[PDB]
């Protein structure tokens, strides 16, 4: 009951305690696993508060002093009155940065201590969200130099004053069916582009058009936004060996901000906190690039390749996958913008969970999703076993709005 | 209770209703997935529920469920095992059982072929000598000058524990592991420890980079005996480039015949602790796993050199680019000699389809993506998003422990 987890390619063992904290279920049974699925009151809200302010004044060395007992009864009678509470700022940052620290399918946790909190708890207003995520994105670029953050707007009170970036990202580029049969622009935002004008939205029509901003407050009717062109840092893609590579037209933004998920804390639920922070090679180049269901510009470099593309076992598609992938980061650190490939970031997870096995006695993992889309097996994280658990503060998933908006 | 499975590249739905047949646990709980763990003497008093079940399953599976000759048989089984303690499989049930373990091989990709298995008895099998001449005669079969054909030969069940037949090897042909006094290792890292309990046992080695390792076969619980496999049965492919005449000098050649032995086969509650099966080479499990693993041959950083490659950063992507080229020499070798071997798309693809036709047909199919994906460009293949259920149903094959682990030594 206190489980060890072995990595292959060098025999390190390490002890896993920390799964004895865990509070949710995983989806899986003594007779099924679904390690591979991807989405499975005032009584209730305290004793979440209890948990969440026991582990924050133990981190902060101050388990049963003075100032916790006195912080406990003050959020114990906030819930009996208000029905629920409000984070100190000092609970706020702690919050968001164990949430990621706990994400358990993100690679770059090694980072989780430096992420910048910006509190938006202040906001009422689609404007004012937009003021907000607007200075979130140039925070975060830094002309290149990308910096970790979240802006978490106001906590849910009783779902019908929600708080909502209807994008699932803050910068993706658009798609649109086409006439023909295909798809222009980006397959995976078709749904989404045909939201924005469904909303109002005077689309160019192009292949890498920025979608607007569609920002719900308040739990009101969203409204389009244009993130000003200067803070939308984009890198063109250019291949270092392949002249022809340019000839393609290829860019991507700097700036991966998720802003769909919902962000935990005592219990408390800030449906609205878009984080970012900087892209591993491989999202960009494996994933948004090459899956069927994305660019499938796979061909097109193997056909400028001139590889013999008549059968899958001349491995053609692996090819020109490593190129694009070369392409990608090649780019990127022309440009002095942020990126990190997947050999690198693989092996600071190895670290990371080093430190956290460590120094807290666990680190909740999910192999599925820290193994990369490519090269998995010359990865170090291919041969490293991991325990998968959910520990709060977390990131959740939530329904898309336009699903459930009373609009 | 019902379950769902989307394949998040076409967006097609499977319901799994064979999920709740399973038994075995997996080791996971409510609040903890095991997912990415490798792994996470029996008495009469359980045996014949195992049996029963097994029973059952076998004759629904004729469509002779409630028959006379199926209680008869369940009545049958049973004397036999509260007087004899255990109990025999018909030849029938053997090849049901043997072809059934392969079907709930979670992890394993190949399974749309798991129909056409060639099941050899050797269930007759009494000495080390008697298991040597079996084995061969598996190769040769299997083998088939290049046309690779699945075969599983099934030596006698346990007993008592004390008379296990065993196949010390984990597959029936290995290259030799040496540790040199310099700390380097010739030959496959993978076999070092093997490969010195065999020099002990008395084999004379060659102590080259791809010797063939000899058989190490135990009966009835005896110590196990010594047996060079006759080379003219071990088919070998050497390992060339298609554009690079530079890659033959790295003098590669891999064997033709993946043929796995240190696993338990469970039928009907009988353990087989000694059924060697074979397949053909998925060409990653060679060019990813065989040559490029960190602890495996290692010829990346050869290959990439050979190729000119960047290699200060990581970012230069040089070892996805060797690996590449080093899978593209493997399945071109195996191809330019009629050896049968299949890529990872291929294989997936099938894969893809024979999971569908097995919830369609079946209703459900259990399957380890932590395993199932391919080792190099996993998301380019169709089973990487593919959502995948996983339990242990039975008949089933079984890891065990290494019998020079557990082994008690007659002298
Ligand atoms: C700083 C560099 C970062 C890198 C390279 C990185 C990398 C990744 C990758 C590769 C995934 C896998 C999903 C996929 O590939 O499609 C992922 C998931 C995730 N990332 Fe990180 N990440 C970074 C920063 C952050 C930050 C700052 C946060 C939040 C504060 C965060 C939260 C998450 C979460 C919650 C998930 C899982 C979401 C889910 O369960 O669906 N990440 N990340
Ligand atoms: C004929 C073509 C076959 C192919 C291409 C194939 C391919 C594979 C691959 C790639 C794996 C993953 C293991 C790894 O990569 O390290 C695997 C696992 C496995 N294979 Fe298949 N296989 C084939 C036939 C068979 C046959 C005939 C059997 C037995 C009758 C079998 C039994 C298994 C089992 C039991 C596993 C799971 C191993 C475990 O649980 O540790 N396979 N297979
Ligand atoms: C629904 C299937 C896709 O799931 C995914 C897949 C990936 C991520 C994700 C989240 C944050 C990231 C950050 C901060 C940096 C980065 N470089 N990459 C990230 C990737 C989220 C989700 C949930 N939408
Ligand atoms: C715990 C270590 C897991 O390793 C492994 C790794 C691989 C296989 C395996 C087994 C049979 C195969 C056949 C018939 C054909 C083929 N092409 N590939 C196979 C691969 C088994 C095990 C379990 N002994
Ligand atoms: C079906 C499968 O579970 C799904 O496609 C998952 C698998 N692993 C992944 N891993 C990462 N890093 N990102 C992903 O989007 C996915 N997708
Ligand atoms: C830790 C991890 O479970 C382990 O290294 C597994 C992962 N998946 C695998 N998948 C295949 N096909 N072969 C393997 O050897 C492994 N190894
Ligand atoms: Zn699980």
């Amino acid at each position: 009951r206190f489980l060890k987890v072995k990595n292959w390619e060098t025999d390190v063992v390490l002890t896993d305690t920390l799964h004895l904290k865990s509070t949710l279920e995983t989806g899986c049974t003594e007779h099924i696993c679904m390690g591979s699925i991807m989405l499975p009151t005032k009584d209730q809200l305290f004793p979440l508060a209890k948990e969440f302010l026991d582990q924050y004044y133990s981190s902060i060395k101050r388990f049963g002093s003075k100032a916790h007992m006195d912080r406990l009864e003050e959020v114990n009678k906030e819930i009996e009155s208000t029905s629920t509470y409000q984070l100190k700022d000092t609970e706020l940052i702690y919050g968001a940065k164990h949430a990621w620290r706990n994400a358990s399918r993100c690679v770059g946790r090694i980072q989780w201590s430096k992420l910048q909190v910006f509190d938006a708890r202040d906001c009422t207003t689609a404007h004012g969200m937009f003021n907000y995520i607007c200075n979130h994105v140039k925070y975060a670029t830094n002309k290149g130099n990308l910096r970790s953050a979240i802006t978490i707007f106001p906590q849910r009170t009783d779902g019908k004053h929600d708080f909502r970036v209807w994008n699932s990202q803050l910068i993706r580029y658009a798609g649109y069916k086409q006439p023909d049969g295909s798809t222009l622009g980006d397959p995976a935002n078709v749904q989404f582009t045909e939201i924005c004008i469904q909303q109002g939205w005077k689309a160019p029509r192009g292949r890498f058009d920025v979608l607007p901003l569609l920002l719900q407050a308040n739990g009101n009717d969203p409204e389009l936004f244009q993130i000003p062109p200067e803070l939308v840092l984009e890198v063109p893609i250019r291949h270092p060996k392949f002249d022809w590579f340019k000839d393609l037209g290829l860019k991507w933004y700097g700036l991966p901000a998720v802003s769909n998920m919902l962000l935990e804390i005592g219990g408390l639920e800030f449906s609205a906190c878009p984080f970012s922070g900087w892209y591993m090679g491989t999202e960009i180049g494996v994933r948004d690039y090459c899956d069927n269901s994305r660019y499938n510009i796979l061909e097109e470099v193997a056909k400028k390749m001139d590889l013999d593309m008549r059968k899958t076992s001349s491995l053609w598609k692996d090819q020109a996958l490593v190129e694009i992938n070369i392409a990608v980061l090649y780019s990127f650190q022309s440009d002095k913008v942020t990126i990190v490939d997947h050999h690198s970031a693989t092996e600071s997870f190895i670290k990371h969970m080093e430190n956290e096995y460590r120094c807290r006695g666990g680190c909740p993992a999910d192999w599925v999703w820290i193994v990369p889309p490519m090269s998995g097996s010359i990865t170090p994280v291919f041969h490293q076993e991991m325990l998968n658990y959910r520990l709060t503060p977390s990131f959740e998933y939530q329904p898309d709005p336009w699903n459930t908006h009373v609009w």
